[PDB]
């Protein structure tokens, strides 16, 4: 079978040559084009970019951050990645609660957004409504129910979990290769808890761009090889989501190539 | 270039041979892929399918329908296409609006997330949050805050608007071919109202799936060769979205296969 990281570098490649000059809100210059797709497996192997080198542990670090429902800068600084106000974490496990503090007590404030998610695989594997949202902060103030900056649907039959990503818009220099990864890792958790193996995951952007300074970077990056992707293992049983930590979790058989500094 | 039907009867054809049997919530039986998407341009052509003939005129009216906020079933009957609770028209156009009468009157009740939209692209074509969102409203008691059934994502870039309509599931015999023609229409009158060109229409679904009774008549649909698209014209200049009427359309060659009745 073709390698999974084939369908990232087929876009970067479409964006260059068919991307369409765009501002965004700073206006800065993209080249973008609307409306993409890719599919990762995740059977056996998971989809850790390999033609430069993923931070990894800011992957992970990141990830257990926003379990935890945090929205301390330093709880992330001090494990070594670099009051946020109502970030993802935040809206994941406390959805729809009134923010205050980032050392506010909220217990069973807000909708539990990824226990619920759990919850329904373990109640019905079937449900067409496994769903997550997540919101841009900055969108908060701005507008009456402003929309969502990303969705995660979840799916499942025969036994594997897949999910569905849909962000409006794609960093594709910057923040895709991370985010694949990350939502990928998701994926391996909740199927972990639930007791299914992990499916496909599927990424699908609204604005996939290129900011100009990352066009030569990625046309570099465009010539290199993919390495088989590596495999994720989870070293210890675990019971719920809010349990994992770093050391449970270890990447193997990981071979990039070498590091590009996007920006 | 290929023609743009191909990719529906291609994802057909795939669900055939790669989907797996699932049940949806009545225990009745599909063939099921997660995570789909297909791109038909507007440019010049409009995706109303030919290997079957899709009921155009109900795709109209029940668009109009919508657009004009109601809820009302016997005003969508009484034009001839056969209170119905908040449906999608009043959460366009009165969203977050605390639900009555199909008579009440709703005038600045909730977000018009229609305007906005129209608005948004007017004030800021390049905004990466030009999104409306629909609910089943089957939903709505279930439990806080449930997920969206489904989103349309606007995009402009060279006098062009496109749309990208995310579905958390796609009936592929029956609903997907008339909501292809729905949203494309709604597109085309987006553009029409803020002085754009048609662009693409992508459809992306989550639960992309196939009713067991459908695979007969589909499996004969997949041998019928498209004909070229249709092209619709908009007969008079309309300043705002609520004026439109169904005379202000005109589907121009349209040459389809004969009816194939789903279920």
């Amino acid at each position: 079978p073709p390698h999974g990281e084939l369908q990232y570098l087929g876009q970067i490649q479409h964006i260059l040559r068919c991307g369409v000059r765009k501002d965004d809100r700073t206006g800065t210059g993209t080249l973008s084009v609307f409306g993409m797709q890719a599919r990762y497996s995740l059977r056996d192997e998971f989809p850790l970019l390999t033609t430069k080198r993923v931070f990894w542990k800011g992957v992970l670090e990141e990830l257990l951050w926003f379990i935890k429902g945090s929205t301390n800068a330093k709880e992330l600084s001090s494990k070594g990645v670099k009051d946020l106000g109502p970030v993802y974490g935040f809206q994941w496990r406390h959805f729809g609660a009134e923010y205050r503090d980032m050392e506010s007590d909220y217990s069973g404030q807000g909708v539990d957004q990824l226990q619920r998610v759990i919850d329904t695989i373990k109640t019905n594997p079937d449900d067409r409504r496994i769903i997550m949202c997540a919101w841009n902060p900055r969108d908060l103030p701005l507008m009456a129910l402003p929309p969502c900056h990303a969705l995660c649907q979840f799916y499942v039959v025969n036994s594997e979990l897949s999910c569905q990503l849909y962000q409006r818009s794609g960093d594709m220099g910057l923040g895709v290769p991370f985010n694949i990864a990350s939502y990928a890792l998701l994926t391996y958790m909740i199927a972990h808890i639930t007791g299914l193996k992990p499916g496909d995951f599927i990424h699908t952007l609204g604005d996939a761009h290129i900011y100009l300074n990352h066009i030569e970077p990625l046309k570099i990056q465009l010539q290199r090889e993919p390495r088989p992707f590596p495999k994720l293992r989870i070293l210890r049983k675990v019971e719920k989501i809010d349990d994992f930590k770093a050391e449970d979790f270890q990447i193997e058989g990981y071979n990039p190539h070498p590091t590009i500094k996007m920006e």
